[PDB]
Order: structure tokens, then C-alpha cells, then sequence
């Protein structure tokens, strides 16, 4: 219901409409979709569009494409029983780590060859063991999500924020930031607490925006109503409130973070931001004029209560 | 009918092993990763200390070989009580949430436990490798640790449905379930000398890795000895009998360990003096866990491999990059 803060850049890469055009290319001769019908479904998510608002000025329109085109597969693999999807989980990492892996007709798995080998002839080994890692976490948090449904298990705040910052997929489309730009950031400021922090915390609000699609009853706004016993209206008011704070945490940790930073984690903490409101903007377009809020709808500096797997975000002590 | 283990390999032990396992023992009884008294006996009994000062056996800081070799005994523990053995080992949904659960503890220090005996252990050793190791050593053991328990969740959804794995998912499943990345990811905790980024993630040395890792787990398919295991795998695919299962499970393994050693003689002399060590630590490794699986008493090793081929092994495309220069 209520119009979204997010005091953060907007930008979109100028060639965007260049890129998309080759990315339908793609798509259309990838084999990862069976009829018509779901290639138009795949070209309907504008991922090029979502993309080009991370890295506005991605100097390589190849390296744009190519990350684009890991956007469109994520929405493509999201669109299976436990059992299985950790089977799959295994073997779809696998083909992503070795690129002499064999598809044995698995239509995901040439396409994301496709998408590694692109990534192998432009980033560093150092930035492709980085979207490796972050694509692994993606596949552990949906294999969570997956368990719970066929369980019935409705997790607890603090669980389904631990479990969403992965099954989201933003651990690998933040992690494409410095392939798309080609900045590589030096181990010694990616790894920083500071800086993961700041990286989880434009995860979890991205996720967060994500889930305000309710328009997988896993959600911000079921787990509050089925542990608080909120109605959805008080539930949509509490979500709001929590991703406000988180978001309200991140300008905050950013502008301490920032002044000192080199050229390249410059570049990466622009990046986070240009995400996070490119996630937002992307999510209500899919050029009205927006209304965005002005300010928080809770302006508290205090760690959420109920989801001590995030408080760690709010530690100074524990990110110098 | 076993032959014995080719691997000519260093064998060294850390000459402070027996001040360190003291400590381990005595860490293990305070850790409330124990329920019971047999099981603090069962994890003791394990000898990870043992273990672990084979990995790295010129460790300058018994500190660091201390709280690695703890995440070994914890290891042994987790793997026995939660993936192997106890309702969630045949139960796929609920151990995907302990995975995240567990992975998460493990990155984030204010996570609490829920009930759970393992959870506080793990951020006890995490705090550890977080006092004495960098921001980017961790981070290269957390997300080993990730990949292990991806491994174990794949390898439990088998299990659930009753499914033997062919040789290719099989060796991919094992390259995670038996632990081997974690494992090898401590080295540089223990030793303390930081390999830069760029000769860490060289393909080359990322295959050398992969392929410690795979002998170790073969190696521990072997002191293992339905279930998921190389033997049980070739019995099935290859309508092998246990004896010729068992003779063909050799042969790849030798091959296995002879690519290792020729990749390990083309990138050793250029390598610098942390990618070394490491390297030297993939070695000592690979021996101590064959040598710890088979224990004072004189022990045999094999002087030839069983297989000398060159060439990727055959129904295993996922590790046939490991003998592909151009891509190394």
C-alpha cells in the first residue's frame, strides 16, 4: 500500500535498449525455454532493463550483456521436491565451477556454461570465484525455501530474513556489480565486515521490495501475521517499518565507509546503491511519475528484536 | 582383498601435537557439542588433533593449529550426529534449513543458537579464526563450508529417494560431502601465510585443490570398508562385483593423484613462498589423511600407481578440466 523510501541514485546505462536486443538474441536460441510462450515470459521480465540500473556506466556493452543474461536465467530457473532440487542444486553449481561438465539434456545448464565461459573471457578468476560463491548461497537459500513449503514449516522473522537474504538471488546479481564494470576491488576492501554488511544490507532490502509483490505465501508479510497474529494491513505496516530501519542502517554504515574508499570500492558502494533503487524503481515499472516517501516510517538506530542473524549489521565494534 | 595406498607423498606431524590435542580434549568437554559422555569419548577418540598437525605440521602458532584442528573434531561430530546417521539423514527438508541455519551462525556472530548443541561450538571456532585470520581467509572458509553442506544436502536427497548417484554426480557430490574443502581451507588459518587472491584463484591451483580434495575423499571411501560410496557406485552403473569395484575404484583414484602430482611439478617452481606452503599443505594433506585412516606399527604403501593414463577419466566430465592446460 504505502509509496516506498528509497533516497538513492536513479540511472539506467544508455545502450540499454542495445543490450536488450541482443539478449532477446540469446534468450531465443539459448535452449532454456521449451515453447514460444515462455521466451516471451523470460523477455517479459525487462532483466536487460533491471540490469542496466545496477551498471549505469559499464564501459563494456558485452560485459553488461552478459550479466544481464544471468538476470534473465535466474527468472527463468526460479519459474520440484527437496530431494531432487539438491540433486539439481549440486549439478547446476557444478556446470557453473567446470566447464567441461555435460548438460545430459538439462535445458538450465548449457545456457549458464554460456553465461560462465562470457564471464571467464572478461573478470578476473579472483570476481568469477566471487559470483561462484554468491551462486552457491542463492541455491542454499532457495533449497531452505523449498524445504519449508514441503514441510509446512513457516519460519520466524528471524529465520525468513536469514533464509530470504539468499533465496532472493541478490548475493549473485550484486555480485556482477565489478564484472559489468570491470573494477576489480582488491580482496582487503571486499572482505571488510563494513562492506559485507553494506552488500547484505542492499540484499535484504532489495528481497524485502521484492516480497512487497503481494498482489510462495514464504513472505515478510505471512511470517508476521502467522507469529505476530497481525491482519496483513498491520503486517504491511510492520514490514515497511523493518525495511525502512535496515535501509535507514545502510546510508548510515555507508557514509561512514565511503569518504575513505579507493577508486574501485567506490565504484562497488555506488553500485550497492544504484541496486537498491534500481530493484524498487524496476519493480514498479514493470515513465509514470513515481511518488516516493520522503522520509522512514521508523527512524530507530537499534538493531531489529526478533532477528539476531542480522544485528551483527548495527555493531561498530565488530566492523573496523 | 585391499591393496595398499599409493602415495608418495610427505608424511610430517606437528612436533607440538600432544600439547595441542590436550587442549582440543579439554575445549570438547566444555563445548556443550556433547550430550553424553560416550560421545565426548566417540569425538576425543576421532584424534583430529592428530589429523590436523599432519596438515600443517610446521604451524608457527599452536593457536591456529589448535582452533583448526577444533573445526575438525566438530566436523567429525556434525557430520555423525546430523548428517549421517540421525532422522535428518534421510530427510531433505529439514536438513536444507539446518544448513542455513548452521552456515549462517557461522557468518554472523549474533545469530543465536535455537536449540541447537552444534551452533555454539561452531561460533566459538569462528570467533577464533576471526581473532587471528584475515576478513578474505575467512571468508574463503565460509564459503568452503557452504559448498561441504551443499554436499551433504545432495547427498541426503539421494538417500531419501533411494538413488545411487553415477560416477560423474557421485565424484561431484563426494568433491563436497566428505568435507574436503573446509578442510583444506584451514590451512592458511594455521599457517598463517595469507596466499594472495590472484595465485589462490588460478585455475590451475583451484584444480590442484579440487584434486587433494578427491584423493582424501576416496581415500576415505576406502577406510569405510545402499550407501553412497565409490564402491556401491561402480557395483551399480558398471554391474561391477564388489572385488572388481574395488580394483577399478583404485585405478581412478591413482589417476587422480598422478595428474595432481604432474600439475603440482608445472606450477611449484614459480609459485611464491605462501602459494608454496599451501601447496606443500595440499600435499602433507593428502598423505595425512591416507596415514591417519590407517592408525606406531611399520605401514605398507603401494610404490606404483594401479593406472598410469594421462588423460581425463572415462564417464566423468565434470573433472575432466583438470587435465586441460589451456584452461589451467
Amino acid at each position: 500500500l504505502p509509496p516506498i523510501y528509497c533516497p538513492l541514485e536513479s540511472a539506467i546505462h544508455p545502450r540499454v535498449h542495445e543490450v536488450e536486443k541482443r539478449a532477446v538474441e540469446w534468450i531465443r536460441r539459448s535452449g532454456m525455454c521449451a515453447s514460444e510462450e515462455e521466451r516471451a515470459w523470460v523477455i517479459a521480465t525487462h532483466s536487460a532493463d533491471f540490469f542496466a540500473r545496477f551498471a549505469p556506466t559499464a564501459a563494456d556493452e558485452d560485459r553488461l550483456l552478459a550479466t544481464s543474461l544471468f538476470v534473465y536465467w535466474l527468472f527463468a530457473f526460479d519459474d520440484t521436491r527437496p530431494a531432487q532440487f539438491n540433486a539439481l542444486a549440486g549439478r547446476v553449481q557444478r556446470a557453473l565451477e567446470a566447464p567441461s561438465a555435460e548438460d545430459n539434456g538439462d535445458r538450465f545448464v548449457p545456457a549458464l556454461q554460456d553465461i560462465a565461459r562470457r564471464f571467464r573471457s572478461f573478470g578476473t578468476p579472483t570476481q568469477v570465484r566471487r559470483f561462484v560463491h554468491a551462486h552457491r548461497a542463492w541455491l542454499s537459500g532457495v533449497a531452505w525455501q523449498i524445504g519449508n513449503q514441503a514441510r509446512g514449516h513457516m519460519p520466524g522473522l528471524d529465520d525468513y530474513l536469514a533464509m530470504r537474504l539468499l533465496s532472493a538471488g541478490g548475493e549473485p546479481t550484486f555480485a556482477m556489480l565489478e564484472i559489468a564494470t570491470g573494477a576489480e576491488v582488491p580482496d582487503r576492501e571486499m572482505h571488510r565486515p563494513a562492506v559485507r554488511a553494506l552488500t547484505e544490507m542492499a540484499i535484504m532490502v532489495a528481497a524485502l521490495d521484492n516480497d512487497r509483490h503481494s498482489l510462495t505465501d514464504q513472505n515478510i508479510y505471512s511470517v508476521l501475521m502467522h507469529h505476530r497474529g497481525m491482519s496483513l494491513q498491520e503486517a504491511v505496516e510492520e514490514a515497511t517499518k523493518l525495511r525502512d530501519r535496515i535501509l535507514l542502517r545502510f546510508l548510515e554504515l555507508h557514509d561512514r565507509v565511503r569518504p575513505g574508499a579507493g577508486a574501485e570500492l567506490s565504484t562497488y558502494l555506488q553500485g550497492l546503491r544504484h541496486g537498491i533503487r534500481g530493484n524498487a524503481e524496476w519493480g514498479l515499472r514493470v515513465d509514470a511519475p513515481l511518488t516516493w516517501a520522503e522520509s522512514p516510517s521508523d527512524s530507530s538506530p537499534s538493531p531489529l528484536p526478533g532477528a539476531p542473524s542480522i544485528a551483527w549489521w548495527w555493531d561498530d565494534a565488530l566492523l573496523g
